[PDB]
C-alpha cells in the first residue's frame, strides 16, 4: 500500500524557496509518528531541504543522476523506488510537489494535516479530485504556544 503524508497551507501551498517557513512542532510529531519504521520515499528537492537522513526509517531519493550519500538509496523512477521498499504494509511518500504528483494515483491514503496559514509559496500538493476520497480521521487544534496556527489532522483514504 502506497501512502502520501503532507502539510497543507492555504491554496494547497506546501513550500517556497526550497523550504517549508511554518514552524509547527505538534505537526512534525505527527509526521515522525506515521513515518517511524516504514519507508520513505522523497524527491531530490525535499532531500536537500531536510538536509540529512532521517532517522529510523528507510530513506529512498528519486534523482535521475547517480546519487551522492551513501546513507540512503538512491532510485532512478517510480517502479525502482516501490521495488527498493521491499514487502513491507506501507510505504510513506513524503513529497515534494512533482513526487506527490506522480504517486498519487498509485496511493490508497493520504495523511493530511491543514494549517490555518496564508503561505506565497512556490509548489503545492496536487489537486486531487474530492469525490475519489472518504475521511476517515480528522482532529482539529486551535493554536498554542508552541504551535503558532491552528490545524487540522485528517486521514482519507480512497473509496
Ligand atoms: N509541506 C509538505 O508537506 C512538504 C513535503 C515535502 C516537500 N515539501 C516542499 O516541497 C518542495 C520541493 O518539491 P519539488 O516539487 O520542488 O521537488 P521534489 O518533488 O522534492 O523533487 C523533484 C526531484 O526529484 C527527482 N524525481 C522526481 N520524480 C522522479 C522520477 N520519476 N525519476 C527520477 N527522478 C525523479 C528529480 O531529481 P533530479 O533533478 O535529480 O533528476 C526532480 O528534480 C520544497 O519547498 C519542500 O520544502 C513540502
Ligand atoms: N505532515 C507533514 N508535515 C511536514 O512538515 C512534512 N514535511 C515534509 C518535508 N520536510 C521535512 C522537514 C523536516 C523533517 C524532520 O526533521 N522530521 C523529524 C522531526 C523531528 C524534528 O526535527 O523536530 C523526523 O525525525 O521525522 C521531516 C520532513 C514531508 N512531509 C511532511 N508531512
Ligand atoms: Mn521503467
Ligand atoms: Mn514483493
Ligand atoms: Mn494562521
Amino acid at each position: 500500500m502506497i501512502s502520501l503524508i503532507a502539510a497543507l497551507a492555504v491554496d494547497r501551498v506546501i513550500g517556497m524557496e526550497n523550504a517549508m517557513p511554518w514552524n509547527l512542532p505538534a505537526d512534525l510529531a505527527w509526521f515522525k509518528r506515521n513515518t517511524l519504521n516504514k519507508p520513505v520515499i522523497m524527491g531530490r528537492h525535499t532531500w536537500e531541504s531536510i538536509g540529512r537522513p532521517l532517522p529510523g526509517r528507510k530513506n529512498i531519493i528519486l534523482s535521475s543522476q547517480p546519487g551522492t550519500d551513501d546513507r540512503v538509496t538512491w532510485v532512478k523512477s517510480v517502479d525502482e523506488a516501490i521495488a527498493a521498499c521491499g514487502d513491507v504494509p506501507e510505504i510513506m511518500v513524503i513529497g515534494g510537489g512533482r513526487v506527490y504528483e506522480q504517486f498519487l494515483p498509485k496511493a490508497q491514503k493520504l495523511y493530511l494535516t491543514h494549517i490555518d496559514a496564508e503561505v506565497e509559496g512556490d509548489t503545492h500538493f496536487p489537486d486531487y479530485e474530492p469525490d475519489d476520497w472518504e475521511s476517515v480521521f480528522s482532529e482539529f487544534h486551535d493554536a498554542d504556544a508552541q504551535n503558532s496556527h491552528s490545524y487540522c489532522f485528517e486521514i482519507l483514504e480512497r473509496r
